[PDB]
C-alpha cells in the first residue's frame, strides 16, 4: 500500500472494450498468466469494478492495429489493421483482481520488455503505466524459442529509469516454469485522472 507509479502509454493505446482474458489469438511465445491485484491507495481495499486494459507486442515485437509499423507522431495515432492479437480488457472483481492469459512480450529496439496497463474507474483514466520482468528471468526467457530469433536494458531505458519501473517489475513464480504465473500487486488512487495518455 503505496502508490503504484505510473509511466507514460506510449502511441500504441487502442480504446476498445476487447472483454477477454485469453488475448493470445494467433501469437506463438512461452505462455504467461498475469494477475494483477488493485487496491485504493487511500484505505488499502481492493477496487471493484475497475476496467483493466492490458496490451503488448508479439515476441517479435509487434503491437495489433500498428503491424505496418508505421511512424510514430505527437498527434493522436490510428491504427490501420484491424487485428487486436494481445490486447484485452478485464474488470476486477470483489477481491480487486483481474487475470489475463497471454504471453511473455517480445519487444522494440530502443525499449526493454514489458506490458503496458491502463486502469478506469468512475469513468476515469485513473492510472496508466507498464509492466517490466525480473532481469533474470527476462534473460531465461530470452533465450527459449521464439524469443531467441530476432535487447536495450532495463537501465538503459528511458522509461524504466525516468518512471521507476524498478516497483513495477511483476512477480513470476519461478515453479510455474504448464504457463508461467505472473503477480503485480498494484495500489491506485481512483479520484486520479491521468495526464499520461498518448493524447
Ligand atoms: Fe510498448
Amino acid at each position: 500500500c503505496s502508490l503504484s507509479p505510473e509511466v507514460g502509454e506510449g502511441p500504441y493505446f487502442i480504446e476498445e472494450d476487447i472483454i477477454r482474458s485469453n488475448i493470445v489469438e494467433d501469437r506463438i511465445g512461452i505462455r504467461l498468466n498475469v494477475t494483477l491485484n488493485l487496491v485504493d491507495f487511500n484505505t488499502c481495499k481492493p477496487i471493484k469494478g475497475a476496467k483493466v486494459y492490458i496490451w503488448q507486442p508479439d515476441y517479435s515485437g509487434i503491437y495489433s492495429g500498428f503491424m505496418d509499423k508505421p511512424r510514430v507522431k505527437r498527434e493522436k495515432m490510428y491504427p490501420k489493421d484491424p487485428r487486436r492479437f494481445l490486447r484485452g480488457t478485464q474488470v476486477t472483481n470483489e477481491n480487486g483482481t483481474v487475470t489475463f492469459e497471454t504471453l511473455f512480450p517480445g519487444h522494440y529496439p530502443g525499449r526493454t520488455p514489458h506490458i503496458h496497463y491502463r486502469i478506469h474507474a468512475n469513468g476515469n483514466v485513473a492510472h496508466i503505466g507498464q509492466i517490466f520482468f525480473d532481469e533474470s528471468t527476462s534473460q531465461v526467457i530470452q533465450s527459449k524459442s521464439p524469443y531467441n530469433q530476432v535487447r536495450m536494458k532495463n537501465e538503459e531505458d528511458g522509461e524504466f529509469t525516468y518512471f521507476n519501473g524498478k516497483k513495477s517489475i511483476i512477480n513470476i513464480d519461478p515453479q510455474s516454469l504448464d504457463s508461467l504465473e505472473g503477480i503485480l500487486n498494484l495500489a491506485i488512487n481512483p479520484l486520479h485522472r491521468s495526464n499520461l495518455m498518448w493524447a
